[PDB]
């Protein structure tokens, strides 16, 4: 149950909400309509609960991948920017906010992995994955290593696996074909074979996780790491002279990191859809609009062309957008759960030598089908639970009857 | 159990079985073949048990929706009426007796929802749904209400939901496409939004069932109700001056009620397949044949054109047919179990405001899949039991085993 | 691991492994590369276990139907014979060693069911199924029966069932269409009906299994039996004058038995793929190669055209190939488990009179579905316990923690 003649916005606490409120303050002075910017605890799980009944905020800010599930449940309204406003943002971002052909959210910020190198240890970072083994031997003489990054989570190893033509799901016609999985094709096989080759030649360690990767780079033990903008602040605190650049190529093809997009979606239950559109399109998604948010807490790379060109003077931001443009957009579909499950197991089992690359990737298809079944069962029994609570008490109850 | 040279017929106890026996009596005098008409308890439940082993009646009379289950199991014979006989019944009725492309039964009677109105309170019934909110306000001044009908079943509320373009399944080329579902489209959405708008504007009550509606109309508390031919006899006893007319139109589109068709199938195991065709086509499905049945217990609207024009002199029977021709035929496929489960919950949660119309219809897909899963689980274990049964017991065992 | 510059082969103990070693000995003499031929217990179970981790033989010999699973798990390398070599083997055998459109093994020997007749009791065997009822009545006057074979397993009864148009799954364009199942069609109906009618007319007994069938023919109580080459040795010992000929035709159409093709597959983890191709194509798949193996233990009908013509001078081998050439290759897909489960029960129930032919075959569709859901249930929980195991190795316990 939301209000009217006013706007209420939900954005996460680690974002520039104070700056966003100042955009809402600018909105009030022009239209006379009050904007409240709330940052409630765990709004990502709160929003599906409250919007189902017709409540919650007018606008919600979150990563696009979670919006797929909101649109599935009919919680988000179809946004209607004209052709001219769509040319204002980078074309690829709009694909991240599409569900069932319809547009469901406005892209705000773009997030992806880049290659972070130590400038003092390595002044000219490698442009290819293939020249890293040769670089490791040269650094091992100085008591250092070439590259250390998280190998436990498929999110970090995917950029290399996807390089030569591996994909999560095929995206064409504006939809993801769930019968077209690209986990054990020729390109993903070569990608992961290179990773396993790096481990059995002792150029990397299969035990390396996020904490070990970060700690190593910030202490100056390793020349390179692979990480997102979320980690820049901690590297700043270590006093390490670092640079952020384009990811290394593999077989001449660029690394394809997953692209995450911070998006603004309109609650389908909102009586202020016309107002939200006016706010987002003409007050927020403008140079002056994003600037207020960015000065509170940096947005990183942004969807708006005109303002991205301005931030891109920071070479670390330019590198985020470059790797993003060369990358795969994170699929917003529910099948993505089964994907992480299968690929996490596949990478772990290949890297440990417990399974061949070929057999580990082949097992992913059967392992993801297994997860599907478990979720299918979860949904089935949750439904039966609700059904019983629906009929026993809602209708006939001991002390009334059907 | 059966023979060659005689016919045995199953028809439900609440039908005109004596009148059917009269048609069998006329059949015996012209061809010299004795026809028995039986009406056993739970014959709809018994038929699949005895027909599977090769027994049961030569002909079974039941609603067409249950015939899909019989044809799936191969208990029904493919009927062969020529083009000339197919023009004798209403074209749309043949679609009810079609499973897997082939015709499997003869259409006898047609049954559908109609608008029943109190003539004393409302001489000119509304032609549109849009004018019922305003019509309720006038009647509330006299302590009465405009419309009260069952909202607990989706069968009664579907007419409105399907009006603007909602559909259960797409029907083309004589086949249902189970991938093409229309519960979550703009048409179904608008229809259900109007139903919910009526309840929150206090024109209708969210908890109105079949009992509460029938008793209110028959006492003269409400001006209109929605119900089928099965309920007329109860209104007759109440002395209420009532009429039966076409359902109100929504957005200029007609309400589309589901159409049940009383049908006569021929057993697959029947050695009298030719005799059953002669009896059903040239003796029962004539003006004389249906008359004898109709005078024992009213058939409602009939499939045969010639005899329907005769019955349509009764304004109630003409309206049952009119609503049936404007509505969609009840699908006989097994995916219909899950459809009802999902839609029942979708409507209830929309009516009670636990879920917004958009969100309530979105969850339908999820609940239809849930019922498919735990339905598939039932067949899984049923099969496994039958297996270990014949395998372990019927076969290898202590005495002359293995 | 298997080493390099050496070749190691796995073949079942009941095949001519010594003769294969002779070919290995010849390979060693021309090229200087030693070939070991191991015959481990239960290899068909061991191979998936060891080849997954990268160990196992360089070459494995097994029936093609098990290879589809090995290819699914990516344990088999794609073989590369040129057009000129593929003409050397019977075109239909290449369809047995195909998975995902890729060739994954070399065809060695063909195995299929044949009609075996007693010469002393029946000098001229029936060419058609239709005359067998009449032929049984002539033999019951002499205290004998016309035909006795295993009716408990669908493998044996299928030839008759498939003849008029029955099929497991449609094999077109190289792939198997799972949605197109030919168990419930008119052809399979008629086949099973004839079988059921044979039992109903006391020409065969529904309780007749493999052991009863073989013992009766080997004692000389029955004129005909249906069985493969695997049983010839037992008939030889009984001193019975027997012949092996083409299966009887049903409705002028040939009986379609399932074809088993013994095959040589190269391990995907083999560092000797080039050497295995040299060995198999130029040393084994030649007149002298197969002869060496055949003299140790008869291969039956072979895949190689040249050596097959030479073997066809044996009337029994010519028939095995003839019946195989008119029959169908047994699908190498996982869905075959559920097919056997369904059809086995279908035929059992039709033979016993528990269900009509129509009702029995109709239930096979739902029974096959039930087994599939059972199977993907087994797989789901197997991957869940693997996940729980994998978690620990990564995980926290009283030896260490995250
Ligand atoms: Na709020
Ligand atoms: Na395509
Ligand atoms: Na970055
Ligand atoms: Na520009
Ligand atoms: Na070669
Ligand atoms: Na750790
Ligand atoms: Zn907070
Ligand atoms: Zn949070
Ligand atoms: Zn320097
Ligand atoms: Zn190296
Ligand atoms: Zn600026
Ligand atoms: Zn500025
Ligand atoms: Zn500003
Ligand atoms: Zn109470
Ligand atoms: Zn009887
Ligand atoms: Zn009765
Ligand atoms: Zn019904
Ligand atoms: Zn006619
Ligand atoms: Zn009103
Ligand atoms: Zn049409
Ligand atoms: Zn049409
Ligand atoms: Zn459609
Ligand atoms: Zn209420
Ligand atoms: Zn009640
Ligand atoms: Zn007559
Ligand atoms: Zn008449
Ligand atoms: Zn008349
Ligand atoms: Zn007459
Ligand atoms: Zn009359
Ligand atoms: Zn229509
Ligand atoms: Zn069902
Ligand atoms: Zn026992
Ligand atoms: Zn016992
Ligand atoms: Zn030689
Ligand atoms: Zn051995
Ligand atoms: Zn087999
Ligand atoms: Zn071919
Ligand atoms: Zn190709
Ligand atoms: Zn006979
Ligand atoms: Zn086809
Ligand atoms: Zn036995
Ligand atoms: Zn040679
Ligand atoms: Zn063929
Ligand atoms: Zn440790």
């Amino acid at each position: 149950k939301i209000e009217e003649g006013k706007l209420v916005i939900w954005i996460n606490g680690d974002k520039g909400y104070n700056g966003l409120a100042e955009v809402g303050k600018k909105f009030e002075k022009d239209t006379g309509i009050k904007v409240t910017v709330e940052h409630p605890d765990k709004l990502e799980e709160k929003f599906p609960q409250v919007a189902a009944t017709g409540d919650g905020p007018d606008i919600i800010f979150w990563a696009h991948d979670r919006f797929g599930g909101y649109a599935q449940s009919g919680l988000l309204a179809e946004i209607t920017p004209d052709k001219a406003f769509q040319d204002k943002l980078y074309p690829f971002t709009w694909d991240a906010v599409r569900y069932n052909g319809k547009l469901i959210a406005y892209p705000i910020a773009v997030e992806a992995l880049s290659l972070i190198y130590n400038k003092d240890l390595l002044p000219n970072p490698p442009k290819t994955w293939e020249e890293i083994p040769a670089l490791d031997k040269e650094l091992k003489a100085k008591g250092k290593s070439a590259l250390m990054f998280n190998l436990q989570e498929p999110y970090f190893t995917w950029p290399l696996i996807a390089a030569d033509g591996g994909y999560a799901f095929k995206y064409e016609n504006g939809k993801y074909d769930i019968k077209d999985v690209g986990v054990d094709n020729a390109g993903a096989k070569a990608g992961l074979t290179f990773l396993v080759d790096l481990i059995k030649n002792k150029h990397m360690n299969a035990d390396t996780d996020y904490s070990i990767a970060e700690a190593a780079f910030n202490k100056g033990e390793t020349a390179m790491t692979i990480n997102g903008p979320w980690a820049w602040s901690n590297i700043d605190t270590s006093k390490v002279n670092y640079g952020v650049t384009v990811l290394p190529t593999f077989k001449g093809q660029p690394s394809k990191p997953f692209v995450g997009v911070l998006s603004a979606g309109i609650n389908a239950a909102s009586p202020n859809k016309e107002l939200a559109k006016e706010f987002l399109e003409n007050y927020l998604l403008t140079d002056e609009g994003l600037e207020a948010v960015n000065k509170d807490k940096p947005l990183g790379a942004v969807a708006l062309k005109s303002y991205e060109e301005e931030l891109a003077k920071d070479p670390r931001i330019a590198a985020t957008m470059e790797n993003a443009q060369k990358g795969e957009i994170m699929p917003n579909i529910p099948q993505m759960s089964a994907f992480w499950y299968a690929v996490r197991t596949a990478v772990i089992n290949a890297a440990s030598g417990r399974q061949t690359v070929d057999a580990a990737l082949a097992a992913a298809q059967t392992n993801a089908a297994a997860m599907a079944t478990l979720e299918k069962l979860m949904k089935a029994f949750e439904s039966l639970k609700s059904f019983q609570q629906q009929q026993q008490q809602q209708h006939q109850h001991q002390h009334q009857q059907q």
